[PDB]
């Protein structure tokens, strides 16, 4: 199964690093400082539809 892409910071079940899935068990942050997304451990909500 594959999820969709992210659109905000804090999501979880989506695609942060290129096309890799980073969600449950961790937290994802989008473009930090004009940079790309990053998978940081924490508490994030899945990606609704």
């Amino acid at each position: 199964v594959v999820y969709t892409d992210c659109t905000e910071s804090g999501q979880n079940l989506c695609l942060c690093e290129g096309s890799n899935v980073c969600g449950q068990g961790n937290k994802c942050i989008l473009g930090s400082d004009g940079e790309k997304n990053q998978c940081v451990t924490g508490e994030g909500t899945p990606e609704p539809q």
